[PDB]
């Protein structure tokens, strides 16, 4: 095998998607070309993405979609040519969005469908809305997730409800949607940083493509720790993450990443790798990799993507 660089693109769509891509920029996600997409023209113009694109100006005059998914879709199908060339020749496209709105919910299945005809491995990373946003938002989101899982290879759904504790005690509204911005970041960063920033144990691109092709919907767990025993306290928190909905024991596909400085020893790596093979189904397919980040200092971060129940 000669050397090969995987070209990876991360497209946020809708306000929620673009706000999260903004958080990826600020925290320095790399190896990836960012792409913001919205109908709100005002919201696009402070996206810090390398590529922006408004959809169906005639349809909206640049106002949004008014919480109506079926026009959020039509705006994207009539930018299909602009999208298909923004993504020409990618090996992996990740679609981010908060689900429940109009453009994200409606547009995301279209982006993902385009990336999958282009032969790219297409992974969706989305949130379920908070319960306090009403039932119409929850119904519309559940219709977008159904639409999108049929246009993806893997769809990671994150329940915002379980961020609320697992967060702070006295959270605020602004804080809550900030938390959801970092979770989406943890979702795509958990995946891409295996390809683009491998550590001691490096997974190739085609191992990721193997477990994640046709995987259906998936969930995620995160955890972090410092000190001695850091690697398996973090891996413990990841297996028991509210975000994972205790779905670990019965998952047939699992992609795990452990992130740490170059100070990360083989022994730490091995105990965390063992604790997740133990907590997984015995017939489960597990692919696992180390990630190098000298900026976390003492902290170790574990991330678990579980698919196919
Ligand atoms: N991660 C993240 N999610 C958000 C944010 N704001 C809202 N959301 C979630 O995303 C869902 C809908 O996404 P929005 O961006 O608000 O709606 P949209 O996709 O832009 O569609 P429009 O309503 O037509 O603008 C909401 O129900 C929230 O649960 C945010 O700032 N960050």
């Amino acid at each position: 095998p000669h050397n090969y660089l995987a070209v990876i693109k991360v497209v946020g769509i809708g306000g929620g998607g673009v706000n999260a891509v903004n958080r990826m920029i600020e925290q320095g996600l790399k190896g990836v070309e960012f792409i913001a997409i919205n109908t709100d023209a005002q919201a696009l113009l402070m996206s810090d993405a390398d590529v922006k694109l408004d959809v169906g100006r005639d349809s909206t005059r640049g106002l949004g979609a008014g919480a109506d998914p079926e026009v959020g879709r039509k705006a994207a199908e009539d930018a299909k040519d602009e999208i298909e060339e923004l993504l020409r020749g990618a090996d992996m496209v990740l679609v981010t969005a908060g689900e429940g709105g109009g453009t994200g919910t409606g547009g995301a299945p279209v982006v993902a469908s385009i990336a999958r005809k282009l032969g790219a491995l297409t992974v969706g990373v989305v949130t379920r809305p908070f319960s306090f946003e009403g039932k119409r938002r929850s119904n519309q989101a559940e219709n977008g997730i159904a639409a999108l899982r049929e246009s993806c290879d893997t769809l990671i759904v994150i329940p915002n409800d379980r961020l609320l504790q697992m967060g702070d005690a006295a959270v605020s509204l602004m804080d809550a949607f900030r938390s959801a911005d970092e979770v989406l970041l943890n979702g795509v960063q958990g995946i891409t940083d295996l390809i683009t920033t491998p550590g001691l144990i490096n997974v190739d691109f085609a191992d990721v493509k193997g477990i994640m092709s046709g995987a259906g919907t998936a969930l995620m767990g995160i955890g972090s720790a410092r000190g001695e025993g850091r690697s398996l306290k973090a891996a413990e928190i990841a297996i028991n993450s509210p975000l994972l909905e205790a779905s670990m024991e019965g998952a047939q596909g699992v992609l795990m990443s452990i992130a740490g400085g170059s100070d990360l020893g083989l022994f730490e790596i091995n105990e965390a790798a063992s604790l997740v093979q133990d907590a997984a189904h015995p017939d489960a397919n597990i692919i696992f990799g180390t990630v190098i980040d000298d900026s976390l200092g003492d902290e170790v971060r574990v991330t678990v993507i579980a698919a196919g129940f």
